[PDB]
C-alpha cells in the first residue's frame, strides 16, 4: 500500500505518555503531542497521513501491529522499554510480510546501561534510528515514504 | 479432576490469532479454528471436552491459568513468544499443584534463533512437544487424557 | 508529599492474588487481605494511610506508578515475577524523581533459581527487603515513613 | 517412501536396555519390550510396520541411520545420552535428505541438569517430544505416519 | 533458644568501625555506637537483649558465629566486604541448624558495582535487607524476634 | 559552530570506494559519488556545505577527525568495518569536545553477523542511523544542521 | 555387596593399553599389567578379588558397567578421555543404585588444559582420586573395601 | 619412519563412507574410492604407499592410530564429526611421539555452525587443511612426505 | 626431608573444628580428634609422625605452610572453604619448592554447588582426594609417604 | 580469469618482512624471498605467474585486494596478525564476487594462544591452510590453479 | 599531609616475607629488607620517611590502612595474593578520602595465569605499577612524592 | 645494546598528538613536547639519549618497532587505543628477542570502561605502568636504564 492510500502507523511504547514531563535531561522537553504534530507535517509533504498512538500494554501494541498489517502503509515504532524485552512485538512485526518498518529511540541507547543495548525489534525493522531526539520520528516518516513510494 | 467432569483448557499466546494467514512456511496453513477442531475431536474420543482460548496479553493468560486451577482437568498451552519471556506465566502454572500441563510449539524452536531455545514454561510443563505442527496439540490433549487418569 | 497529606501506594504484581492459597510452603498462609491490614496498621502508627492494590498486568502496574508519581507519598512494591522481566516497571519508577520506593520479596529470591536472582526494580528502589515474609511489607511501610519525614 | 512400502525405524540409544529396571522414578516401569509393542500397535493402525532397535554404541547407531536412509520410511529416535554429545549422529541424520525424523525423550530434559538441556539431534529432527513418558514413542510413530503420507 | 533466654548476636564485618566517619554520602552519618543503641532499644521492646560486635578478621567472625550457634537466639549480620568473598562465613552460618539469621546491607548493593551484586551469605540467611540505612538493623532485630518466637 | 561558517565533514571508511559496484544486494546500486551529490544537496537546503572523503586507512580517518575538530561544524561518519574494531577512531571523536557527530551504516547491522552488532563509535556519536540505505547520510546531514543551529 | 561374594570391577578407558609406553613423563613407567597386579594384591589384603578390564570403546564400557551392576561388589574406574566427554558412562553408573563407585585419574587433571578439568563421572562417583599416580588405583580398591563393609 | 619403509596411514571418520552420495553441495561428488586413488597417486610420486581406511566407530579409530604409531610413517586424518567431540582420538594422537600428523576437512568448517569451529585434533596435528575439497588429502600426503623426509 | 626425619604437617581450614558435630549427613560423625588418630596410626606404619592443626584464619594457614616448608616432609591439607577463595594459600604452597602436597576434601565437591567445583589449591597439590570421607586423610598420609621416599 | 591470462596475487601481512630472521623456532628459517621463489615455481608448472607482495598496513592490504578483484586470477593470503583483528580485510575479500581465495598460516594457530584461534578472513576464504610451514603457500597456489581451472 | 610532616606507609601482603628466598625466577633475589632500604632511600631524596610493613593477614592489612588514613601521607601497597581476592582491602582504601595510593606488583601479572589478571585494589589506586621488579616500589615512592606535593 | 651506545625508542600511539589540548581532566595539561623533555632529562642522567616519536598509524608503529629491534637499546611505548586492539604491534614487539620494553598508560585504564582493561602489548612488555600521569614515561626510561644496564 502507498502513502496516498493509507496512513503511516506511529506506535509509542510504555512511559512515553510522560514525554516532555519526565527525565527531560535524557528525553527532551517536547511532548508526545509535539511529536505527533511533527509526524503529521512530515507525512503531509509526501501526500500522506499518520495514525499516532501510545500504549503501556504489550498486547495492545501487538493488536495495533496486526491492524497495521492490513490497513496501513508502514510502521514507525518507538517500543520504549519493550524494545529490550518483547519477543511478542518482534513476532507481531514478523507477521507483516514486506510492510516497511522503522524503529526509533529518542535517546542513544548504546550510551546507556548494557541492558538497553539490544532490541528485539531491530532484527525485523528495515531501519533503526537512535539518539536523534524527537527528530528521529521525522526521519522514520521519511524512510517509510521512500520505501512505500 | 477427571476428563468426564471438567474440560481441558487449551491456551494460545500472542500472534496465534493469525495462524494460517502469516508465515505459512514456518507455521503451516491450518488456522486456529482448524486447531480448535482437532482438539475437540481428540478430547471427544476420551469422553472429554475442551475450553479453547487465545490472547495477546500476558496478564489475561495468567488469569486464565488461575481459572483452570480450579475448574479444569489440565492445560495444553502454546505460550508463543511468552514462552521465552514470561516468568509470570511460569509462576501462574506453579500455583496449580499437580494439575497436568503440556506445552506445545508448532515450529521446532531448537532449529531457530537462539533466543527461541529456552522456554520458562518448560520447567513446569509435564511434557513438551515441538515441531510436530498443529498435530502437536493433538498429542497434548492425548497426554492430558493419560495423565488425568 | 508527607504521610499526613497523601497515602503510601502499596503495589503487588502477578499471582499475588493467590497469596495464602498457593505454595504456602514458599510464601506462607497469610492472605493478601491479611497483608493489607498489617500495612494499614503500620501506616496508622505514623499518622498515615495506604492505598493497596494488586494486578497481573504489567501495563496497569505502570499506570498506577504514574498515578503515585503525582498523588502518593511513596511506593512499597512487590513486583513478583515482573521484578525479573520488566524494564517497563523500572522505567515507570524512574519517572518518579525523588519519590521514596521500597521493593519487597516475601521469599528469599537469592536461595531460589538463578533467574530469580536479578531484579530490574532493585536498581531504582531505595531499599530492598527479601525473605522476611509478609512482615517485609511492614518494614517497607516503616522505611517510607522515615524517608518521607 | 510410504508406510505401506517400508518400516519405520525406531532407534534407542545407550542404557535404554535397562528401561523399566533402572531409575523408575525418572523413566517409568514399562520396559523396552513394552515400548516396542506400543510402537507396533500404533503403526499397524496406519497400515505400517516398525523395525525397533537399541544400542550402547555411537557408531552402530550411525550405521543404522545409514541403513534407514535407503530402506525405511522415517526414523523415531531416543538418542539417550548421545543426544547431548553426538555430532556424529546429527551428521548421520543430515545425510538422509527429506526423511522424516522425530526425536523422543522419555523424561522432561528441560527440568533436569543443564548439560541435558541441549541436544544435537534436535537441530535436524523435524519434531521433538520430551517428558511424555513412553507415550512419546507413540506420538513419534503418529507423526512419521502423517509426514510419510 | 528464645529472646528471653539469650541475646541476639549482632555481627559487623570489616571497615564498619569507621561508620559515620567515612564515605557518609554512601553510608550515612550515624556511627556504629548509634547503631548499637538502636539495636538495644528494639530488642528491649520484645524483652530481649543484644550482643553487638565488629571485626575486620574473617576467622574472628567465623569464631563468633560458632559461639552464637550455642549461646544466642539468632544472628543479625552485616558482613560488609566479606558478603562478596567469604565462603568461610557462609559455611560457619551453615553449621547453625535452624538458628534464625538476617543479613543487612546499609547501602543498596544492587545499584553499585557488579562485584557487590552477589553475596555468599544470602544463600543461607533467612532474610536479607539492603539499602534501608541503619534502620535495616532494627528490621533485622524485629525479624529475629518474630522468628525466635 | 555554524553551517554558514564551515563545512560538514562526511567521512567514509574502508571498502566504501566500491559502493554500488560490490554486494549490491546488501548495500544498493548507488555509488559513493552519488552519495556525495545527495549530501551536497542536503546541506545546501540548510545553507551549508560538505567536505566528503573516504579512506581505507584507520590512521588517516583519525587525522581527518582531528582536522574536523578545528575546522568543521560537525561530522557524519560511516566507519564501515572500523566501526567494529577501532578504539582509535572512538578516541579521536572523544577529542572533539561538543562537536556534533552522527554515525551512519547503510545496512541494518543488527540483522547481520553478531560481530557487526557492536560499534565503538556509537558510544560517542550523538545519533546513530542504520539500515536506511544511502538516505541515512541525508538524515545524518539533517541532524548536524539541527544540532549546529 | 561383600568383597567375599563378588569381585571389584576395575575399568580402564581409551588409550590406557599404552600406559608405561607412552607419555611417561605425564603418566609414569608402570604398565597396565603392573597396575592390574597392584590391584590384585590390594583387594587380596581385604579378602577380595578384582576383574580388571580396558577398552577404547565407549559402548563396551557401558556394557561392562551394566554387568557390574548385577555381578560385582563395586567399581573403580579410570575413564581416561571419556571422563570429559561421556554422558553415556555417567548414565550407566546412575543405573547402579547404591553400588560403590570410585573414579581414578593417574595425572592431576586440575593442572592440565581446561578441557580436562571437568568429569561427567565425578557427579556420580562416591569418591574421586586424581594425581596420585598408579597408587590411586590402590586407594580406589581400599575405598570400595571400606564402603562394601 | 620413512616413506620408502612404511605406508602413510590415511584415516576417515564417521559418515565419510557416504562421500559423493550425500550432501554433494557441501562435500562434493567424488567418492571415498576416488579419494583413495588420489592418495595412492600422490604417495607414489614420492616413492611411498598408503593404507586407507574408514570407520564410524571412535574406538576403532583410536585402535588404528595405535597401529600407525608402530607401523606407518605418518597419519593424514579426516576425523569428521569426531574432530569436534573426541578427546579420545586427540589422546591417541598424543601417544605418537614425533609422528607427523595432518588433519584434513573437506569443507571449510570456519564458515559453518559454531559447534564445528573447534577441533580437539587440531591441537596435536602438525598441519590442518580445511576447505580445499578432496585435494586437501593430496596436500596432506605431500606434507607427510616433506616431514618424513 | 624424609618421614623418619620430620613430621607430615596436616592442615585443616575453617569450620573443621566442628567436624562430627555439624552437618553429619554431609561430613560424617567422626570428629577432628578421630581424624588425627587415623593419621597418627597411618604415619606410624611408615615410621613417620604427624603435626595436626586446624584454624579458621587464612593468614595463620599461610604461616603454618611457611613453617612446613622448612621443618616438615610434606603437607596434607583440607583447606575447607579457603580451597575456593584463597589465592594466598595457593601462593604459600607455591613457595615450597618440591615439597609433597596432597589436598583432601571429605565431601565430593563435584556433586555440590558450582562455587565448590573449583579449588585454587589443586593447581599446586601433587594429588587431590575428594569424597572419600575421613579415609581421604589416610590416603593423603600414604601418598606423602610414597613421595617422600 | 585463467592462470594463463592473469597472475595469482600473493599477499602477506605485518611482520612477515622478518620471516626467516625472527622467531625461527615458530616460523622457520626460510625467508620471504624463498617463499616467493616457491610460489613462482609452483605457478609456472600450471602455466601461471604470481604477483607477490608484503605490507604492515591494513589499508594497503585492502587496496591490493581491490586491485586483485579486477586484475588477478585468485588470491593467496597470509594475513598475519590482521587475521585476528581485521574486519576490513574480510570485507575487502567479500567485494570479490567468486574470486578464489585461500588463507595460509605458517604456524598452527590452533596450538597457540586463544586470541590466535579465530580468523575473520576464514569466513570468506574458500580454503584455509595452517601449520604446513612455507609449503602451505605452495598448497595455496595449487588450490588456486584447481579453482581457476 | 606532606612528606615532611608524615611518613609514607609501605604495605606488603602475604608470602612477601619470603621474597628473595622463594621462586626467584619470578620475583628476583632481592629480599624484603632490600626493598625497604630502596624505599627509605627514595623517600629521603624528597625529604620524607617511610613506615614499612608486611602481613599475611587480611584484617591486619585493613587495620594498618585505617591507621594510615589518619597518620600517613600516602600508601604504597603490594597486596600480593590479596590483590585478586580482597574486596575488604579495596573498601579500607576507599575510606581514605583523597589519600594518594600506588599499587605495586613485582611480576607482570598480565603475563601470568588469568586469575592474576584482575586486581580489586586497582580500582582505587591512583597509579598501578607491574613487572618492574622491586624497582616498582621506588616508582611508587616517587609517585606518592609527586602527589602529596 | 647499552644506553651509552644507542638511544631509547619512545613510541606514542594515536591521538597523543593532542596531549594537553584534549580531555585534560583525564590526561592532564602537559603536552607531548613536555613529555619528550621529561624523557630527554631522565635519559641524560643515565648517560643516554631518546628517540621520541608519535603516530596515528598502526603499521607505521610496527615499522618503528622493527627499527628499534636493530638500532635502539629498548622501547618505552604508550600504544594508546592500539593497546586494546593491535595484535600486529604485539607481534612486532615479539620479534625483538631480549629487547627491554616498558608499556605506559597515562590514565589508570583499570578504572575506565571495560574495553580498556585489557592490553595486547602487556603480554610482551617487561613492565607496565598505568595511572602515573606523564611521570610514568620517566618511570619507563628509568626501567630501561636498569634493564639495559
Ligand atoms: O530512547 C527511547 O526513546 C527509549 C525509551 C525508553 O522508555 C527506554 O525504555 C528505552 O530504553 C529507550
Ligand atoms: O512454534 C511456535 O508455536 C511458536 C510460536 C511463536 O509465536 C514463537 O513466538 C515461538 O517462538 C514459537
Ligand atoms: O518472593 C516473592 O514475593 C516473589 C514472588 C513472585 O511471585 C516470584 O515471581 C518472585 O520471584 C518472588
Ligand atoms: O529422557 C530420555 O529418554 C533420556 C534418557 C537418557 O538416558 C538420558 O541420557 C537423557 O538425557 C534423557
Ligand atoms: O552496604 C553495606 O553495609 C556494605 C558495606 C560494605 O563495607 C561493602 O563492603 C558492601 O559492599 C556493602
Ligand atoms: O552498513 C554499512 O554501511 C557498513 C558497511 C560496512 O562496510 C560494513 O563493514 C559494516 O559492517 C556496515
Ligand atoms: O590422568 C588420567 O589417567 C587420565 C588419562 C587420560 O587418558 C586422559 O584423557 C585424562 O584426561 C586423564
Ligand atoms: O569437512 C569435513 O570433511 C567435515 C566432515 C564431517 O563429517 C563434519 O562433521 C565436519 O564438521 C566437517
Ligand atoms: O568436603 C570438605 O572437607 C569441604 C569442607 C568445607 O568446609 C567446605 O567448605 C568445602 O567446600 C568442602
Ligand atoms: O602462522 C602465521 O603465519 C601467522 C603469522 C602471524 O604473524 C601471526 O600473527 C599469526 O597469528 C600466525
Ligand atoms: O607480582 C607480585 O608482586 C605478586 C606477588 C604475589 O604474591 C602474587 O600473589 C601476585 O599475583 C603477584
Ligand atoms: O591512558 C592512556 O595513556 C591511554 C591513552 C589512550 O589514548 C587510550 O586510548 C588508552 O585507553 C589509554
Amino acid at each position: 500500500r502507498s502513502l496516498a492510500n493509507a496512513p503511516i502507523m506511529i506506535l509509542n511504547g510504555p512511559n512515553l505518555n510522560l514525554l516532555g514531563q519526565a527525565q527531560p535531561e535524557i528525553y527532551g522537553s517536547d511532548t508526545l503531542a509535539d511529536v505527533e504534530a511533527l509526524c503529521v507535517k512530515a507525512a503531509a509533504a509526501h501526500g500522506g497521513t499518520v495514525d499516532f498512538r501510545q500504549s503501556n500494554h504489550e498486547g495492545e501494541l501487538v493488536d495495533w501491529i496486526h491492524e497495521a498489517r492490513l490497513n496501513h502503509c508502514g510502521i514507525v515504532i518507538n517500543p520504549a522499554a519493550y524494545s529490550h524485552t518483547s519477543v511478542a512485538i518482534l513476532d507481531a512485526l514478523n507477521t507483516c510480510d514486506g510492510l516497511p518498518v522503522v524503529e526509533v529511540h529518542i535517546s542513544n541507547i548504546h550510551q546507556r546501561e548494557p541492558f538497553r543495548h539490544h532490541s528485539y525489534v531491530s532484527q525485523r525493522a528495515d531501519g533503526v534510528v537512535a539518539g536523534c531526539g524527537v527528530q528521529g520520528y521525522v526521519f522514520g516518516v521519511e524512510r517509510i515514504a521512500a520505501l512505500a513510494g
